[PDB]
C-alpha cells in the first residue's frame, strides 16, 4: 500500500505520523512537500517595548520524516487525477513527476490570494507572511503617527457540491480567519497607547461582512462599544480591492485612510486543487468529505485542514483534528482496528472574548 | 479610613488583598463574611471511570486575612444602609451588629434561589454546591439506566435603574451561567459512552430561553446538531418550576423525563442587598455601577462581582476583574496614585466551544 501525503504542516504531518505510527510497515508513507522546511512560529507577533521574542520552531522534512519511517519528496503538486489516482507535480530541478497512490491525503491547504489586491506588492503588510510579519515590526515602531487598517479579504467559500456531515456543521463565512484582527487591533492600541500616541495613530479595522459572524447580534454591538471606547472605528461590508499609500479601496468605491495596511489576504482554494479533478473539489476549490475526511465522490482520496470543504473557520487545530481523524479511519481500512476521533464545529473562536 | 469589604470569594478577596497593598496603613481594610472559611474547588467536577480527583483549596479568612493586614469579623450581613453608610449584621453568637463605614466594598455576590423550585428538597442534584456535587457523583456511579434532565433555572436579572456603562456593555441573558450546562452534557456522554451505556440513558438538555445567546444563530444551530448527532435532546423555554421523582416540571405544567436532574439553580439577587436601600440596588437585587465599580447612587459604595448588575454571565473572572477595578479606583481616591483598569464585557464564553 502506498499512501501519499501531500503538504508540510498541520495537517499534512499530523495525518503522515499518526498514519505511520499506526500502521508501520502495514503501508508506505510519503510526503510530497512545495519545500523542504515547514516553519512554525506564533499566530500572532508580540509587540512589545523593546522586547522582541523570537520563537520559531524550523523542521527539516527530508531528516524529520524519514526518522520516523516516513518517506519524503519535494515537489509542488500541479494537479491530482482522482480518477486514475495520479499525483502530478514539479520537482525543485524543474523537471515533472506523477505518482500513482492507492491511498491519497491532501493537506495542502488554501490560498492566501494576495493577487486579487490591486497594489499589494508595493504596499500591503500581511500577517500570515513569515518574515513579512517583521516587515510590519520595523515599520510599527519607526511610526511617527497617521492612519492604520487593519482586517481580513473576502473568504472565496466553495459550496457545491456540499460535505457529507450533519446539518449546520459548516458555517458560512464572509472571512475565513477574523478572530486574528480583533485580538492585533486590541494589541496595536496597547503598543501606541504604551508610547503615548493614541492621539497620533488612528486606527480603524475592516471587515468583508458583519465582524465575528459566529457572535450574537448584542455579542457583537458589544465588540462595537468596545471599539468605540478605544477610539477604534469599525468598517462592515468592505470587500478590499485596492491598497494605495495613504488608503485601501473597497469593490464599491469606499475608501479607508490608511498609511499602514495590515491584511489578513482574502481565502480562496489551492490551485493545485481547482486544476485537479473538476469533481474531486467544490466550486471554491476545496475538497468536501464526510466524518471520516473522505471524499464524497473518491473513497481513497482523504482532505485534511485548510484543503477541506468543513474547516471553516480555517484552524491549524481543526487542521490537527481532520488530520488525525484521517489518520485513524485509514489505519482501520489498513487492517490495523483503530477508534476514529468524532469531529464538532468549533462554535465559537475564543479569541472573541477580549479576556483570553 | 475604615474600608469594609463585604463577602470571602472572588470579589471580597481580590478587593481587599488589592486594597491593602496597595494602600497599606493609608486605611483599614475589614472583611465581613457570614462563615469563617472560603472553599475553592473545580467548576466542573471529573467524571472519571474510577478516578476521583479531588482538589479543593481551603481558606481560614481569620488567619488568612490578618497575616496580609486586613481584620476579619464573620457575619451575616442582613442589609446595608447607603444612607447613613451603616452595615447591619448577625454575628455568630446571634449578636445584630451595626457598623459605620467610609466606604464599603459589595462582594456579597448573588443567590441561587432554590427554594423557587419544588421538589428541590427532596429530588434535587445541584451544580453549584460544594459537597453536592459528590451526592451527584455517587448517584451517577450507581446509574443503571434512565433518563437525566441537565440545564439551569432562570436568571432574574434586573434592569432599573440601568448601569452607568456603555452602550451593549450588560447583555440581556435568560440564563446566568449556562456554558457549564454545554460542557456537563458532553462530559455526561462520554461518561456513559464509557460505560458503553449509551442505549440505557437518555440526556435531555433544558434552557429557561434560547441556549448559549451569546452564538450566532448558525453557531446555536451547530450546538444543536451536535446534540442531535450524541442523541442528547434540547428543549428551550423550559423554565423550570417543579422536580418530580421522574420528570421535571416548568411553570406551564408540562414535563421532561427525568431520573436524575442536574439543575444550576435560578439566579436572584442577594437578599441582604434586597434589603438595602432601595435606590441602591435595581429591580433584581444588584447594584448598578460605573465602569469603576461605584454605585450610581451613593459614591462611597462600591459593588464587584456577582452582586453588581454588568457581571452578565456570572463569572468569576470577572469578579476578580471588578475586584480589582473598585481596590484601584478606591486607592486613588485615598492619595495612592493607582493605574484604573478598563472594564470589559466577555462577548462570549469559551465553553461554547467544544474544543475547549
Ligand atoms: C494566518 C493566521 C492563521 C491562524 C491564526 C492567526 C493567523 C494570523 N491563529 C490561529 C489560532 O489562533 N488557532 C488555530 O487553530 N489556527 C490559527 N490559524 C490557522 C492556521 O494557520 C491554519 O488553520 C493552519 O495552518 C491550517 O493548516 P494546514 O496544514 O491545513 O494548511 P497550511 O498550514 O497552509 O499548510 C499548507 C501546507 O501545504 C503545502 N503546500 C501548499 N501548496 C502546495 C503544493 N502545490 N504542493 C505541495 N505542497 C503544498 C505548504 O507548503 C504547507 O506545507
Ligand atoms: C456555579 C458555577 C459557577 C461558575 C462556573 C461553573 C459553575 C457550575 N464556571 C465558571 C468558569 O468556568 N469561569 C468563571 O470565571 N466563573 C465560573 N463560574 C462563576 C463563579 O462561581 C462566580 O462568577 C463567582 O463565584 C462570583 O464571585 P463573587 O465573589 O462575586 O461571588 P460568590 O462566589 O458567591 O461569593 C459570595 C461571597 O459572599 C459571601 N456572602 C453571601 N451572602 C453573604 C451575607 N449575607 N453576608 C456575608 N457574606 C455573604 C459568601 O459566603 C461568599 O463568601
Amino acid at each position: 500500500t502506498k499512501v501519499l501525503v501531500l503538504g508540510g504542516r498541520f495537517g499534512a504531518l499530523t495525518a503522515a505520523y499518526t498514519l505511520k505510527r499506526l500502521v508501520g510497515s502495514k503501508a508506505d508513507v510519503k510526503v510530497i512537500n512545495k519545500s523542504r522546511f515547514s516553519y512554525f512560529r506564533p499566530a500572532l507577533p508580540h509587540v512589545a517595548i523593546g522586547v522582541r521574542d523570537v520563537d520559531e520552531l524550523k523542521v527539516d522534512l527530508s531528516e524529520a520524516l524519514p526518522e520516523k519511517g516516513i518517506q519524503f519528496q519535494e515537489g509542488t503538486v500541479e494537479k491530482i487525477d482522482a480518477k486514475s489516482s495520479m499525483v502530478y507535480y514539479t520537482k525543485p530541478d524543474g523537471s515533472m513527476a506523477e505518482e500513482e497512490y492507492d491511498y491519497v491525503i491532501v493537506g495542502i491547504g488554501a490560498h492566501l490570494a494576495t493577487e486579487l489586491v490591486k497594489g499589494w506588492d508595493k504596499y500591503g503588510y500581511s500577517v500570515c507572511e513569515p518574515e513579512f510579519a517583521t516587515k510590519l515590526r520595523e515599520k510599527l515602531e519607526s511610526f511617527q503617527g497617521g492612519n492604520i487598517a487593519i482586517g481580513s479579504g473576502p473568504f472565496y467559500q466553495g459550496h457545491n457540491p456540499k460535505p457529507k456531515v450533519p446539518e449546520n456543521f459548516v458555517p458560512n463565512a464572509d472571512s475565513a480567519c477574523e478572530g486574528p484582527v480583533f485580538e492585533m487591533s486590541l494589541m496595536l492600541h496597547g503598543y501606541f497607547k504604551k508610547k503615548g500616541m493614541l492621539d497620533k495613530v488612528h486606527v480603524t479595522v475592516f471587515s468583508p461582512g458583519e465582524y465575528l459572524s459566529d457572535l450574537s447580534p448584542n455579542s457583537r454591538k458589544a465588540v462595537a462599544s468596545i471599539y468605540n471606547q478605544l477610539g477604534i472605528k469599525l468598517v462592515h461590508n468592505f470587500k478590499i480591492k485596492e491598497i494605495r499609500e495613504h488608503e485601501i479601496v473597497d469593490e464599491k468605491g469606499n475608501t479607508i485612510p490608511a498609511d499602514i495596511t495590515i491584511l489578513l489576504p482574502p481565502y480562496t482554494g489551492n490551485p493545485a486543487l481547482k486544476n485537479s479533478t473538476p469533481d474531486l473539489v467544490d466550486d471554491g476549490g476545496f475538497i468536501p468529505t464526510d466524518l471520516n475526511m473522505v471524499s464524497i465522490k473518491y473513497d481513497n482520496v482523504y482532505a485534511v485542514g485548510d484543503a477541506n470543504s468543513m474547516t471553516v473557520p480555517k484552524l491549524g487545530y481543526l487542521a490537527v483534528m481532520t488530520g488525525r481523524i484521517a489518520a485513524q479511519h485509514l489505519a482501520n481500512r489498513l487492517g490495523v482496528p483503530t477508534k476514529v476521533d468524532k469531529y464538532y464545529p468549533t462554535i465559537v473562536c475564543v479569541a472573541d472574548n477580549p479576556y483570553e
